[PDB]
């Protein structure tokens, strides 16, 4: 049975996957094969709920009927999985990506957690497409890379319930890059202590990496006391279009998800090319 999640489609998903989705679209304008690679897979998708984040989140923002152009792939994905018109199902990255991606591209998907794979592996047990591996995530930047194809998407998306996962991300970074240098890298991070990202946006910066773009989403200002006020995606060669796309949508996104005001949406250049 399908997994339940309290945190399932919140603020920071509706980011994460609208942000995956557009890069993947990108990718998708040329005929050639690219691969999905997704460090950190989780379930595949999540039963939702009138409780749950995701009433803050894709709740909002998937039944507006002024919905952005640039949303309407990944909303579209969403519909796909609720089909009645009851926000019951929520995709989680590997599924979004199960969707958008063609006959000729490729997923490779690692979960470590022995409750998640096996229902991960039962998402993509028909799909000739794709591998599903019982992998830590971060090892997958070495031994996966570059990919056959020489064109890809590939998503860091660890816990961060340990802290060594702000480290990790950024050197594994650094071994995929050195490996596949024209590769889209999709970054998560999320904002509970702002001392956390700055220093892992510094270290970042360290590793010279050129073509570094931040997308960022704060429902509540930086607190030392309130869990996660915020979430991001980094992307290391972004497609020419996201900036410009990310621009378009996200006062949207902040608007609905935020009404209040709080907090901040911004795209900016850690790196630019
Ligand atoms: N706290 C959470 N617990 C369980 N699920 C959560 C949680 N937050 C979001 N999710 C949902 O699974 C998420 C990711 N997914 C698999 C679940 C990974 N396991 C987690 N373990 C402990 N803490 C987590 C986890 N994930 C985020 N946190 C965060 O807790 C935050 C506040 O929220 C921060 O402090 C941070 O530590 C990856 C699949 C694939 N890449 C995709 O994109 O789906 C995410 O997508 C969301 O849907």
């Amino acid at each position: 049975s399908y997994r339940h999640s309290f945190h399932a489609g919140n603020h920071a998903d509706v980011l994460k996957h609208t942000v995956q989705s557009l890069i993947i679209e990108s990718l998708k304008e040329k005929d050639k094969p690219f691969l999905y690679l997704d460090t950190h897979a989780g379930a595949g998708r999540y039963q939702l709920g009138r409780t749950g984040k995701y009433l803050e989140g894709i709740a909002r923002i998937w039944q507006q009927d002024d919905l952005p152009a640039e949303l309407e792939a990944y909303i579209n994905v969403v519909k796909h999985f609720n089909r009645s018109g009851q926000l019951r199902y929520y995709p989680g990255s590997p599924l979004i990506a199960r969707q958008l991606l063609r006959e000729q591209d490729s997923l490779q998907l690692t979960e470590l957690h022995p409750s998640d794979y096996p229902l991960l592996r039962s998402e993509f047990q028909k799909d000739s497409r794709a591998r599903v591996e019982k992998a830590d995530g971060f090892q997958q930047l070495k031994a996966k890379l570059p990919p056959v194809s020489r064109r890809g998407l590939i998503l860091i998306d660890p816990p961060y319930e340990m802290k060594t996962d702000y480290q990790a991300v950024v050197s594994g970074i650094a071994e995929g890059y050195k490996r596949f240098a024209t590769g889209t890298y999709a970054l998560w991070y999320p904002v509970v202590l702002r001392q956390q990202i700055k220093r892992m946006i510094h270290d970042l910066e360290a590793t010279g990496i050129r073509k570094i773009l931040q997308i960022e989403l704060a429902v509540l200002p930086d607190s030392d006391r309130r869990g996660m006020t915020a979430s991001g995606m980094i992307v290391i060669n972004p497609p020419w279009k996201l900036e410009q796309q990310m621009n378009n949508v996200l006062p949207w996104l902040h608007s609905k998800l935020v009404p209040a005001g709080t907090g901040h949406a911004t795209v900016s250049w850690i790196v630019p090319e």
